[PDB]
């Protein structure tokens, strides 16, 4: 015997474990099993008392030695076969198949799909933690895989499994394959087929909406605790697990212009940059509709001018206006003399630090677009008040008259005419083709 | 002869775990230290970027193996020293000195307080899984000690540490002592002190406001997932963990007459017991408000006469009453046309020839009413259970009821309530305790 | 007792490290193992990334502090096995024996061979930095031993390994018992062998000879770092690392009298005495068959008299010679033309400085003969040019009158009769019998 | 007690001024802590002072000295290091401290002194880029405040950050320590303060010049190699190289699983590699145009122009699609199905292993090199008869072809696909020119 079935995605309250764990042992009343939970499952399983079975509780224990929480404890063959709750051997000598196959093929994970209602389903999958999102899709090289979706068997080496960080981490259907497309491994969907339970478990929608609850709880705990913010099918579909308009930032308080993402080595998390996006265009509108003379400036300017979006590790955005067009907008006067709560939920207020305005998104959430006001004095716009950046600099306002359109981050803005020479001035020549992090820094970048 | 300094307990928003460090550093610029998180700390640590001082993160990520969150894999030495925030080397050879200690003495455990304004201090500390409670308490022999309160310098050998089931779990202060004491392992309050920082973490009122919400949250997680429900004190000081009148109680619904806990070798959350107690005392008073003549029944009468309280793995509380004065209950009255939560937020329910009273909405520990009547002398009702113990009974044992002890408060039982609880139960059944169905669990 | 298991001796393009590191690993899977190099092998060595195996890189680099490349700092350990690629750690424990056999016996080194075709034997090293020689030999009180050759496993404490000036200099097994034996350390070899790899490196027959022929070039560019001109082996073998025909002589032109290597508390290098006496003995043999009175003069008559050999700290040879008797031989005839080039590739000329002939060993190294011609005026011995030496004196013709045989750099040279006499007239009285270093007013002995 | 040590380690053994610079420091403070650091004993000697405040400290390994004997900071007992250049001189009185206090009381942490010989230290700005193996030196923006100094100075830093690099005291000190220094984001401040000169300065003669200037530019030379540098610009001009070329093997070895060494070192594609590749593309473009072959720029070169008109600062060849149909206009491809073809200038042309395709290397040596990938038109769709495991290396319409358009790469002007961005999104997915990745992300990611 060399596959040890491990059954982890189940529910205490409704469950077919026990008619898994049967089927197979009536195979082969050797088959090593283990049913793993977090807690004691209740009402009792009663798996049959024999040496071959056993139950692994992998939440630590005041009374318990540290290796009762690892699952490899629990596993004494070369490959550990993730069977899910509903499935049932019928046919025997299936598990040995499924070794075959993964000793003949190139994938580190054979799968066959259980015969339930929801039958597993060959999917493309990226994860790209820099943008801590997971990108799925229809598998164009299908029975060859990076994901699976609904129900399968899933066979892999016991050594490949429990060295991931989070072999057991549930939904399985989830965890497991973020973290084995990550590595590159892929997983074959074989033309082999395990039966359903004849008491299949959660038959009814009651004890079914109590699972899916309870499922999409732990699967929205995972990938925030793993980083992945965002969930895509086809690039469409999004499925958002990061801040919004009633929550804080994924950041908060920037020190050394280096947000925290930068030393986690990612970019920004995308919930940020679509506030961003979102804050922009509304500003923009706002200062629009106002008559505002308003500019991209600084990184949104350059973003804008690279690739039309917010600079992907960028954590804010920048725009110039005149400041004598101050007056004509309502949420800005209202802003000098404290800050504005408008009617949208965004924030505008005259940070007295630098002599600029800024416009958060909401109350919670400090992701905001910063306003510079220029005034010009013999020729040139600039202002008596600076920061230590290389790009806080005057300049000539003929880049001001005309102004041009510009796509950035969704909608057209409005940009300083010859803006390609306009961003050489402010950042150097080459700047649009050379990019680069905001502070090198004793560090990585 | 070779230590790990190990940082565990800081706060990313305010610390002085640089100075920690640099002060090790000084006395051996190859000092092995390792510094623990969940997350990356931020704002950055800026720790010296040598091989000796490393950074460890204790939680799952996509892109880190296995044994990049296993703390041993980060310690190469035998022995280690966990070194709160807030404390500094700066005479040389302290942590050889506990270890001289520690091979000296019979403790498992070596510890230096810490002059800051929270030296450790000994204590005595006793844990029962079983009740979900921790007991601490003076330390009768110390230095010798169950666990500390407060900054110290804990050194022990990496395989003793890391051989716990959660050796970093935070706080440190009270998942390793309830660890290591629970194993019989002891703690020696050494001599020596370590220095305190000289720009301390958590300098204005504000910040240590912070840090002790944030150190509160973390231990109340910590003591919920590692089956801790109450902390009491010598003095009588109780922290509680569990649930309340808002939550639900700590157990799903019963199967076979055998709660979740008892097959986790456990007996009823002190919380659960507490809420009974309370829906008990509730229950009884609105009764003898009402003029409703009411008796201990069941288990509530067996642990009354046992022990005078609920039986501790018991999960309910059992009155019988007279069918004909149910009238006089407004709240009884009104759970006959549909369920009532009265002023307190009891709920009152018929369902089953019986009443339930739950504690709140949220939370359904409950005492259970049974009304009987007399027929011949005998008290009797028109439905039943299949329990032994629920059958009819000489009225005569209600005439009349008794004071008895239960729960907190004094109450109301039958007359010779050991003859009563002989005839439902059998001979013995108050010396001789045992599980609600023992065909499928047994004490 | 915990102990780092530390690989140093590895190719980077044909190795069995990875499985090396991996059969520590499955006897505990925490086991501390550093790798050391000087760059970032590549291929990549694919170790495991978990944080108890380190890659340590010896290299400068502008991004790193000092300690990114002292090796000390990635050992926590008590004790070091250094171990070569090649080995394995199959028998439980291994290590933990050897750390006991350390503390019970009296041997800062312990040591146990690998089991490949070439496993570590016992050997004796005395090492002579004055002398610029290690010298090899059987081991006299084996199991302890100064020095190993071939495959070991070599435990000891991290204090002693890393208070060496170059603990992981390569080869290790040429340049570790250098160092300690050179403090009078020993190693004990144990009754415990290691297993060698199931796939060994360097199966090839090219592999196997492109490593030895960059391992015998890391060895010649330690010796030459540390100073080692001549290797010994009981049985006779000599290995050289200075001098020879075709190179320069090792040390540069001499200042005051006196070479550096006199100021490093070193002698002559024993590569330029034996060019010196080789040059002594070709240019006697061309004098004695061309018909030239030569006699031995300055230092190396005084060496000659002291113990028949070149003085240990010279850097020349001297020969007095008749005048009236250079037309007699060809070379020296040439000489006073210009520059020559003989049968033998021996330079002779005609000195710039003071009427005296050299002749070279070779074109390019410049260890050489000097010919000091006399001739007699009333039966003195003169010459018309005159050195800053005490020694560079006139003396009687009697003294060559006739001359005696004296031993002199393995063959019997001409010497002087009363050559005691005559030495002490040219050094003054007690020459003989209290050497000196030839300036010491700047360097004594 | 004296609270800088004066560090000498820039100065040549056969002709040197150090023993009048040890002694001018001795005359202001007799027991003023002099190091003089050299990797062997100096010959001719220095007779230094036999003094305990004098030391020599010999920076290379021996077979009978300790570990400490050979790391610089055994040898410094102050808080501050003054490292001073031979040709110095101390003559005013307590200059040392007048550093010392300047550096305090400012906000860098290194400043420096000019020492009055004919090679005054000049304020300079400095950019090192580790990823692009670059040092990128200026005139300082903001003088008196610098990134690196030229010419000689005094400079006075603490000894806990001097020694705290990785090669303190690598020749020539005026290179290394402020490419270390510069790379941490230090500054050094020029301050007013003048050092005398030697009273009889070193290297006074031409050909004693002459032979300091060969061994120090040997040094510098082996020092920007060791530490990863391979190009100086001065003012983005005037380029130094001392990486791969014509006659070299190039930098980085045979590439295997798509991810060249120098991707695990966390750099970039060396410049001078890069700089053999946009050679090699524009001699290679500038053959086919004359001699009529249709090409057109392809997989991550086609992907590099179109982003920002160059070569991806990672990647390591250059590929351009041709029309196979055209492979007889060129002598050197027709050449190279016979066998590989030298060139007159240099170039060797081969065809490849298997996969009919065309290798235009550097070099003989210098495999640095443009793939040729020849196509035809099946019913509209470009196809060749084998493939690489490569995801991008796919079929695709005719009509991209017709017409080319021009597109700067390089450089120069090449040829793309018509409607290039469509093309690139079928070959690579969408996005892919402004989302930029690591040829094998699952082994190494940007
Ligand atoms: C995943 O990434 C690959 C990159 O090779 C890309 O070709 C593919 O289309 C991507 N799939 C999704 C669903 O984004
Ligand atoms: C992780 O991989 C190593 C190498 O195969 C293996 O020996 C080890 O047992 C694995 N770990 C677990 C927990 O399975
Ligand atoms: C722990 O149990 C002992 C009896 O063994 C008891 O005396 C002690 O008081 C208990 N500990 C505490 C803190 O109550
Ligand atoms: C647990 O203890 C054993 C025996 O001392 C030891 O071998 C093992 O390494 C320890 N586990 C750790 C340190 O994680
Ligand atoms: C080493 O020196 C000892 C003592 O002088 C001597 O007895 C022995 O022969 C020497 N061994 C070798 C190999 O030269
Ligand atoms: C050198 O030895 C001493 C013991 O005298 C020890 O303290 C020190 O750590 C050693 N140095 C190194 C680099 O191991
Ligand atoms: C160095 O970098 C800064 C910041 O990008 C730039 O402004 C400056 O021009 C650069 N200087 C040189 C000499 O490259
Ligand atoms: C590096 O700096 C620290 C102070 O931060 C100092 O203790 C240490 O000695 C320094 N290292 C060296 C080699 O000078
Ligand atoms: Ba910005
Ligand atoms: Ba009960
Ligand atoms: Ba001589
Ligand atoms: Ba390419
Ligand atoms: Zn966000
Ligand atoms: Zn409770
Ligand atoms: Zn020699
Ligand atoms: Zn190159």
């Amino acid at each position: 015997p060399r596959v040890t079935v491990l059954v982890r995605e189940f529910e205490a309250f409704d469950n077919a474990v026990p008619e898994l764990v049967d089927s197979f042992l009536q195979q082969d009343p050797a088959q090593p099993v283990v049913v793993a939970a977090d807690t004691l499952p209740y009402p009792p399983l009663a798996l049959p008392r024999i040496p071959n079975v056993r139950l692994a509780l992998l939440q630590p224990a005041l009374d318990r030695p540290a290796a009762a929480s690892r699952p490899e404890t629990y596993v004494a063959t070369e490959f550990v076969a993730l069977v899910p709750d509903g499935a049932r051997a019928e046919a025997p000598g299936l598990l040995e198949r499924m070794v075959e196959a993964l000793r003949a093929g190139s994938a580190r994970l054979v799968a066959a799909p259980v015969a339930t209602a929801n039958p597993a389903r060959c999917l493309a999958l990226n994860v790209s933690l820099r943008e801590w999102t997971a990108r799925y899709g229809a598998a164009p090289a299908a029975p060859r895989c990076d994901a699976l979706d609904g129900d399968a068997v899933v066979l892999l080496r016991a050594r490949d499994l429990f060295n991931l960080s989070a072999p057991l981490a549930r939904p399985v259907g989830t965890s497991l394959f973020l973290q084995t497309a990550l590595r590159g491994w892929a997983v074959q969907l074989l033309d082999l087929t395990f039966a359903a339970a004849r008491q299949p478990p959660l038959a009814t929608a009651h004890a079914r909406w109590k699972a899916e609850r309870e499922g999409r709880a732990r699967r929205a705990a995972l990938l925030r605790a793993l980083g992945i913010r965002l969930v895509s099918w086809e690039g469409g579909r999004l499925e958002w697990f990061g801040c919004n308009k009633e929550t804080t930032r994924c950041f908060g308080t920037v020190v050394g212009d280096t947000p925290a993402y930068l030393y986690e080595e990612r970019w920004t998390p995308p919930c940020c940059l679509r506030a961003l996006r979102e804050t922009a265009r509304y500003v923009v509108g706002v200062l629009e509709a106002a008559g505002v003379r308003y500019w991209l400036e600084g990184g949104s300017l350059l973003g804008a001018a690279r690739h039309g979006d917010i600079i992907p590790w960028d954590y804010d955005v920048d725009l110039g206006i005149y400041l004598e067009d101050v007056g004509n907008c309502e949420q800005l006067r209202g802003a000098e003399a404290g800050s504005v709560v408008d009617e949208r939920g965004f924030v505008w207020e005259k940070a007295v630090e630098g002599d600029f305005f800024r416009v958060q998104y909401s109350e919670s959430n400090h992701l905001h677009v910063d306003l510079w006001p220029f005034y010009p004095r013999n020729g040139v716009m600039t202002k008596d008040t600076w920061l230590d950046h290389r790009q806080d600099v005057e300049f000539p306002e003929h880049f001001l008259q005309p102004l041009v359109p510009l796509p950035f981050a969704g909608f057209v803005a409005q940009a300083p005419n010859n803006y390609r020479r306009f961003l050489e001035l402010k950042f150097g020549p080459g700047v649009i083709e050379n990019p680069q992090y905001p502070n090198p820094a004793l560090l990585s970048l």
